[PDB]
């Protein structure tokens, strides 16, 4: 089997992407944030504290003839950005782009943090990291991909995120029309539960490539590119007037600037992030100070190849017995 679904930016900055997901019978369609950095499929629901729901579409398990309470199961998650959610668990039928999993754990939120409430466009998350990170207790549950894997034509999914435009998540096949040149594959460590890999280096604009190993995670659920402070300083040094602002919480730059590109290495291959992808607009409405899309990972504890990086590439998440990651230009 295969599946193919369009993923759409939630706003004009590409802060996140939402993908429609069918849950239950009859289908209840929710727009979920596909997150290769976590492993829970959780949704706003009829059980979510009413004051914590603000415009989201909810899953109502009592209206699904295929929903079953997973007795005794609870979940609770905290994300790298300080947001969190928790609740109980149902199994139900879940379909993405024509690919159906029966008996998928659907984690129903009883509580969500303010950051989730405030984002009316995101109805929940669909985790695509390794199932070892799933938070369901006392019986850990599998991701949608893990459940689908054996049925797929090939045990892969691909992320093709757009810049200020829709893109595509495919399951079970590689669309050879969706990228240019070849796909370069690189090794993955699953030891921390992530799609963790090592970039071979970077360049700023038309500058020379610096060969250096940068361990990090491919994370569709993180907006920005978080890299070591040395790398990030080298980038922003090429933007007149850019500075790290402790009050704002990262590098800012004059909105009048033209940003240089940023290149990262995948083996001997190179992915070029155009400068415009690094612009996250005014820090507050009407400001001439703009927020940068490349930020320091210092104090996160891990480097993160988030959407800024991934949307410059066609990315293969290869879930073979020994997982690997592939990147192509597009």
């Amino acid at each position: 089997s295969t599946g193919s679904a369009t993923t759409t930016p939630i706003d004009s900055l590409d802060d996140a992407y939402i993908t429609p997901v069918q849950i239950g019978t009859p289908a209840q369609t929710l727009n979920l944030d596909f997150d290769t950095g976590s492993s829970d499929l959780w949704v706003f629901s009829s059980e979510t504290t009413a004051s914590e729901v603000d415009g989201q579409t909810i899953y109502t398990p009592s209206k699904s003839t295929t929903a079953k309470l997973l007795s005794g199961a609870t979940w609770s998650i905290s994300y790298g950005d300080g947001s969190s959610s928790s609740g109980d668990v149902y199994t139900d039928t879940v379909s993405v782009g024509g690919l159906t999993v029966t008996g998928q754990a659907v984690e129903s939120a009883k509580k969500v943090s303010s950051s989730f409430t405030e984002d009316s466009t995101i109805d929940g998350l669909l985790g695509l990291a390794f199932s070892t990170l799933n938070t369901v207790s006392p019986t850990q549950q599998k991701t949608f991909f893990d459940n689908a894997k054996a049925s797929l034509d090939s045990p892969v999914f691909t992320a093709d995120l757009g810049y200020h435009a829709p893109g595509t998540y495919n399951f079970g096949f590689i669309d050879t029309t969706a990228y240019t040149g070849s796909i370069t594959y690189t090794a993955v460590s699953t030891k921390q539960g992530f799609w963790e890999w090592t970039s071979t280096g970077y360049a700023v604009g038309s500058g020379t490539f610096k060969s250096t190993s940068i361990d990090g995670i491919a994370d569709t659920g993180t907006t920005l590119l978080y890299l070591p402070a040395t790398v990030v300083s080298a980038y922003w040094a090429q933007v007149s007037g850019a500075k790290s602002s402790s009050s704002v919480g990262g590098y800012v730059f004059p909105c009048s600037a033209t940003l240089p590109s940023f290149t990262f290495g995948v083996g001997s291959a190179r992915i070029v992030i155009p400068g415009d992808y690094i612009d996250f607009g005014p820090i507050s409405t009407g400001s001439s100070s703009c927020f940068g899309g490349i930020q320091s990972s210092a104090g996160i504890g891990i480097n993160i190849f988030g959407d800024v990086a991934l949307k410059a590439a066609f990315v293969v998440f290869n879930g073979a017995t020994t997982p690997t990651l592939g990147f192509a230009s597009k």
